[PDB]
């Protein structure tokens, strides 16, 4: 077995799920990120996710996304591996 591959980042969140599901991910944010009504497919991971840096500064998206991945059993695999990144110094166990 092979090594490497550790070149993840808070933004490939994105990228990483096919242009297929990412659709929905615009859907979802639509009505946070105000997306428009038809021309949802017209916009990339790119444009959507400067929007996510303003509006969610806590993850950038990364969080936003993280779920999005959860509902999908095809994506609770990179759910948990995305979420993992997300931590630094542990989440507010309260």
């Amino acid at each position: 077995g092979s090594s490497g591959s550790s070149g993840i980042v808070l933004l490939r969140g994105l990228e990483c799920i096919n242009k297929h599901y990412f659709s929905l991910f615009k859907s979802l944010l639509a009505r946070d990120l105000n997306l428009e009504r038809d021309n949802q497919e017209q916009y990339t991971t790119i444009q959507i996710a400067n929007m996510m840096e303003e509006k969610f500064p806590a993850d950038s998206g990364l969080g936003k996304l993280i779920e999005f991945c959860e509902e999908v059993p095809a994506l609770r695999k990179r759910a948990e591996i995305l979420k993992k990144e997300r931590s630094e110094s542990g989440p507010s166990s309260g």
